[PDB]
C-alpha cells in the first residue's frame, strides 16, 4: 500500500515513517514543510529506500499537494503535520490556526477531490487517517480535587470536546473538519487521539527532552507551577505501531483513543530522569539540584489520562514498553545521539528558550 | 453601554440592533462586510439614530477592526458575523473556514489586546458574547428511530460537539476558540447556541423565507428528502431579546442554549405556510400543489431540539411568540415587504438558486 504521510519529518511522524519502511511492505511519500520542528536527520536510516520519497511542501499549498496526490496515487493518508507546542500557541497562535485548522481544511479538500475521482475499487479502500491529541477533551478532575476513594474519570472516545489552549482548540477544530467531511461527503476518515508521546527524536521543547538536555548541559529543569500536573505517557514507537494498525485495520468513521495508561506527575517524571542520569552519567552533584520551580503556564490543564480500552478490544493493540523501560531507553538515546542533538540546537531554538524561559512570567 | 456588534446587517444581527436602539439605552457600533447576506435596508428603521453607527468592514481586517475598537471604546461585543448557510458550505466551504473560524480568531485577538489594556473597572465588566448555533451538537435521535414511548433527548449545554457540515464544523471551531481564549488569557467570554430562527428580514435562501417567496412567485417549494426532518423554531425577535439579556446579565465563562421548544417537521412547516397563503392570498389552486420532493442534502441532520432550561431558570428569559403566532407574522411581513425582498434578491441570488436547485443532485 502507498501511504501519503504529512509531517513525516517530525517527532511522531518520523517514528511512523521509520516503522513503515523497517517493519512493513508499504511504501511512503512524506510531505513536510520542514518548520523549526522538521528534521530530515530523523529519517537518515530510511531516506535511501526505494520505498520512501520525500516532498518538501506546505499542506496549505493546494496546487502542489494536489499534484503530489496525482503523482504518487496514495491508497491512504496519515495526517500528522501540525504546530504542536502549547507554549508556542500561547504567544503565537496564528501559526496554529493556519497550519492546524486551515491546513487540515486544505488537505481535506485535496483528499476529497482525489478520493471522489478514484476507481470503484481504490475509492472503497481509501482511508484518510487524522492523527490528533487527547488535549481536545479538555482537563480532567485531579486526584487532589476528589475523595481519596472515588475513581478518577478518563478520556473516552465519547468524552465531550473542551480545548483549553490555542493549540488544543486548533486540533479540536481540525478533528471536527475531518468528521464533517466524512458525514457530508462520505470521505473515509478515521481519527485517533493519543496521550503525550516521548522517546527518540523528540524536539527539545517538550518536557522530557528539554529536561534531559538541560540536565546534561547543567541548566535549570523548569517546573511549571507545583509540577503536580498529570500526563499519560506513551512511548513514541508504541504510538507508531498503533497508528499503522489503525490506518490498516481501523474502521472508517471510527475514533480510537491511544495511550498506555501511564499517569505520572510532572515532578515525578523529572526526578526519574534525574536519578537515571545520576546513575548513567554521575557527576559531583546530583542533577536534582537543577530542578527549578517557575511561573505556571496560563490555562494549564492539570490532568490528562486516556482510556485506550476501545482500540485494545477492537484492534488488539498493546504498548510494548512500560514507562520505566521507555524512559530509560529515551535517556540512553539522547546520550548516544549527540550529533542529532547538536544539529537541532540552532540559534532559533535558543531564541525560543529565551522567549519562554528567561524573565518568564 | 457601548456595544460593538458584528454582522448587524444580517437576519439575526439586524433584529439585535433594532431591539437595542428601540428598547434599550445602550448604543451600537455595527461592523458588517455586507456580503450577499448583509443589507443596510434591514436597518432602515434605525440607521439615523445618534446612538447607532455603521462601519463597513471585514472582521478579518485586523488593522481596521483594531482602529474601530479604539475609536468607539465598546463595553461589550456581540459577535454574529458569519457565513450561515449549510447548503452554501457544502459547495463552497472556504468562505466558512475563512469567516467563521479565522475571522473569529482575528476578532478574538483584537478584543484580547483591547481588553488587556483597559482600566481595572472597564476591564472587569467587559464581555465578549459569541453568538452560535445548536448545529455544533450534531444530530439527535429521530422519532422514527426509537420506541414510540421513550423520551427523545434534547441538546443541553453539556452535550458533546459533533458537527455534521462544513458550516456547523466552522461554528463549533469558533466556539472552541472563544472558550480557549477565556481559559488561556482570561478574556470574559460568553457563548450562546440557539435553535433555528425565522421571521422578518430573513434572507430568502433558508427554508421558511424561500418557501414563502417561491410560493408567491409560482415556483416549486423544494423539500429535501421526505421532509420528515425536524427543526426547533424560534422567532427572531425572541432570540434578539434573549441575546441582549445574555450580554447584559450573562455570567462570564457560561454557555446558554436558546430555544422555544418548538420541534416541527419540515413538511409540516411548509403545509402551514401554504395554508396561511391559501387563506390570505387565495388563488385557483392550493399553494400545496407547488411542493416538490428533491434530492436530499448530503449529510443532512434529521433532528435538532434545544433544551433552554438553563437560560430560563438562570436569566428568566421566555419567548413571547408561539410558532403559530410567529409564522403568521412572518408570512404577513413578507407580503408587506416586497420592496425589501426585491432589494435583497439580486443576480447573484438567482445564480445560487440555479446552483443549488436546478439539476440538483
Ligand atoms: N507530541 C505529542 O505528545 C503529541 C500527542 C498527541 C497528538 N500529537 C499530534 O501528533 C502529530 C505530530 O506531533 P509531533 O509531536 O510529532 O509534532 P512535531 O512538532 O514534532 O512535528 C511537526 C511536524 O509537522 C511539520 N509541519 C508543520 N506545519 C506544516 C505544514 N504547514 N505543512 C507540512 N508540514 C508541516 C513540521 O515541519 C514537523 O516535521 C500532530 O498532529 C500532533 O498534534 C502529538
Ligand atoms: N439563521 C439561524 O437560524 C441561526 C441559528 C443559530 C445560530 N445562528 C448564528 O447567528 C449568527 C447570525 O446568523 P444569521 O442567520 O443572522 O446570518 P446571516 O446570513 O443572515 O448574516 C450574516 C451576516 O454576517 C455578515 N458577514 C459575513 N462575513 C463577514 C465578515 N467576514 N465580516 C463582517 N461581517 C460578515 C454578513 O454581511 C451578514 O450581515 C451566526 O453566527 C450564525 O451562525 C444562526
Ligand atoms: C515544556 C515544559 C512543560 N512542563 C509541563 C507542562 C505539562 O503539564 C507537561 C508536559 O508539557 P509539554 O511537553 O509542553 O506537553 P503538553 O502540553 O502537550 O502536555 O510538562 C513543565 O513543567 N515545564 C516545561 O518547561
Ligand atoms: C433551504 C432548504 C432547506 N430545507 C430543509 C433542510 C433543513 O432540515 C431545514 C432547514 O434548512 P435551513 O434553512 O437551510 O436551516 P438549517 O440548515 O440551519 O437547519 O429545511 C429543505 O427541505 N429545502 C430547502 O430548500
Amino acid at each position: 500500500m502507498k501511504i501519503l504521510i504529512t509531517g513525516g519529518a517530525g517527532f511522531i511522524g518520523s517514528a511512523v515513517v521509520r516503522h513503515i519502511i523497517k517493519n512493513t511492505q508499504d511504501t511512503v511519500v512524506n510531505i513536510d514543510k520542514l518548520t523549526y520542528a522538521g528534521n530530515l536527520e530523523s529519517l537518515s536510516d530510511i531516506s535511501e529506500s526505494n520505498r520512501y520519497n520525500f516532498e518538501h511542501a506546505d499542506i496549505c499549498d493546494s496546487a502542489e499537494i494536489t499534484r503530489i496526490f496525482e503523482q504518487y496515487q496514495p491508497d491512504a493518508v496519515m495526517h500528522l503535520a501540525a504546530e504542536s507546542h502549547v507554549d508556542r500557541s500561547i504567544t503565537g497562535p496564528a501559526a496554529f490556526i493556519e497550519t492546524n485548522i486551515v491546513g487540515t481544511y486544505a488537505l481535506l479538500e485535496v483528499a476529497r477531490k482525489y478520493w471522489s475521482a478514484l476507481g470503484e475499487d481504490k475509492k472503497n479502500n481509501f482511508r484518510f487517517h487524522h492523527i490528533s491529541t487527547d488535549e481536545v477533551y479538555g482537563d480532567l478532575p485531579h486526584p487532589d480535587e476528589v475523595e481519596n476513594s472515588v475513581t478518577l474519570p478518563l478520556f473516552t472516545e465519547t468524552t465531550a470536546y473542551a480545548p483549553s489552549s490555542p493549540y488544543s482548540a486548533s486540533k479540536a477544530s481540525s478533528d471536527h473538519l475531518v468528521r464533517a467531511w466524512r458525514r457530508t461527503y462520505g470521505l473515509p476518515t478515521i481519527v485517533t487521539n493519543c496521550s503525550n508521546n516521548y522517546g527518540p527524536y523528540h524536539f527539545p521543547e517538550k518536557l522530557i527532552p528539554l529536561v534531559i538536555l538541560n540536565a546534561l548541559e547543567g541548566k535549570p529543569l523548569p517546573i511549571y507551577g507545583k509540577g503536580d500536573q498529570i500526563r499519560d505517557w506513551l512511548y513514541v514507537e508504541d504510538h507508531a505501531r498503533a497508528l499503522h494498525m489503525v490506518v490498516t485495520e481501523g474502521k472508517a468513521g471510527e475514533t480510537y483513543n491511544i495511550g498506555g495508561h501511564n499517569e505520572k506527575k510532572n515532578l515525578d517524571v523529572v526526578f526519574t530522569i534525574c536519578d537515571l542520569l545520576d546513575e548513567i552519567v554521575p557527576k559531583a552533584t546530583s542533577y536534582r539540584e537543577q530542578i527549578t520551580y517557575v511561573a505556571d503556564r496560563p490555562g494549564h490543564d492539570r490532568r490528562y489520562a486516556i482510556d485506550a480500552g476501545k482500540i485494545s478490544r477492537e484492534l488488539g493493540w498493546k504498548p510494548l514498553e512500560t514507562f520505566e523501560s521507555g524512559i530509560r531507553k529515551t535517556v540512553e538515546w539522547y546520550l548516544a545521539n549527540t550529533q542529532w542533538v547538536n544539529n537541532v540546537k540552532s540559534g532559533a531554538y535558543q531564541s525560543w528558550i529565551e522567549q519562554n524561559y528567561e524573565g518568564r512570567q
